[PDB]
């Protein structure tokens, strides 16, 4: 069973991906990369690309037109060995553009895009998608991917229209004869969720997304649980050290100012269920100096114990 960190725009940058690998994740993905922005040499897209030496990390691209996706894939293939296509995002901005989950609105057009991308991805080509645009059409979507030579598939078990409402219907993948590595995603917050999702879907592995924000040890817990039926929670000292390591990685990769801004997104997760976390978060949300943030987090933990 393989357990990977899902792509999460705004969260899964190189620092968080690295931290996840330091807790046992098997693989990860870049934040979604606009194919058009990449071809335009935009600064924003250039900053999202993984380094070519960064192992086991896909470059996920998004777009609505076959020519931009294929061209971006051909160019990226010169340096990256694994390209993934986002065909699941329900975000309004992305769907309005006809990208992400909007690619599932017309499966004839989806097949066209997948066939053209297959020709342009020299290495491993995967697709991350959903069950369908507005209804479960996963057998057809999966058949397209297998027939067009996709190497691996990641499926968030919700339709695009549901966004994050309703539940991840893990059993929807049980009907699929898994001819290629197939991974389940959706509502995976604990090891118990991970085990049930694997059992109901019949998949080869799973992705952790919201469940890993501020909780990178979830990868080790999931593997511990699947192997032995038991897992443990991190000590307060281990939470502190993880926060410190994450912050150090953020400073190294993005500089002090940006490190503080990015870390703000993970504080709720790191302090989850810690006495007085709400008060602490309120006090640190506007702190701009990285040294002050680090000292307050240290003070908050050592006092909790
Ligand atoms: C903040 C955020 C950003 C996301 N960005 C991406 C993305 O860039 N690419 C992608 O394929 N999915 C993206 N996802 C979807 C996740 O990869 C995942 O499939 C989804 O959250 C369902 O898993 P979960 O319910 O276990 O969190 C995003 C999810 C979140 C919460």
């Amino acid at each position: 069973v393989k357990v990977g960190l899902a792509p999460m725009a705004g969260y899964t940058d190189s620092a968080f991906r690295t931290l996840a690998f330091e807790w046992g994740a098997d693989f990860a993905f870049s934040e979604m990369v606009s194919a058009k922005g990449f071809l335009m040499n935009s600064q924003k897209t250039e900053e999202l690309l993984p380094q070519p030496h960064e192992r086991n990390v896909a470059v996920q691209i998004f777009g609505s037109e076959p020519n931009e996706l294929s061209e971006a894939a051909r160019i990226l293939s010169e340096k990256y060995k694994w390209i993934d296509l986002n065909a699941g995002c329900p975000v309004r901005k992305v769907v309005k553009e006809g990208a992400g989950g909007a690619l599932l609105k017309d499966l004839r057009h989806f097949r066209y895009i997948v066939r053209e991308l297959r020709k342009s991805v020299s290495g491993k080509f995967s697709v991350k998608t959903r069950l369908g645009w507005e209804k479960n059409e996963v057998e057809e979507i999966y058949r397209i991917l297998v027939e067009e030579g996709v190497d691996e598939v990641f499926i968030h078990t919700r339709t695009v229209v549901q966004s994050f409402t309703g539940r991840a219907e893990w059993k929807a993948l049980s009907v699929l004869e898994k001819r290629i590595p197939t991974f389940v995603s959706g509502d995976i917050f604990t090891p118990e969720d991970a085990k049930r999702a694997l059992e109901e879907s019949g998949c080869d592995g799973l992705l952790v997304a919201r469940g890993a924000i501020g909780r990178p040890w979830i990868f080790k817990q999931i593997k511990d649980f699947l192997r032995s039926g038991k897992y443990s929670e991190p000590s307060r000292e281990e939470i502190l050290r993880t926060f410190e390591r994450h912050l150090e990685l953020l400073i190294k990769t993005k500089g002090e100012r940006k490190a503080v801004v990015e870390m703000r997104k993970f504080l709720a997760g790191y302090t989850k269920d810690l006495k007085g976390a709400r008060r602490f978060r309120e006090k640190v949300m506007k702190i701009e100096e990285v040294q002050i943030l680090k000292e307050m987090f240290y003070n908050f933990i050592k006092e909790v114990e």
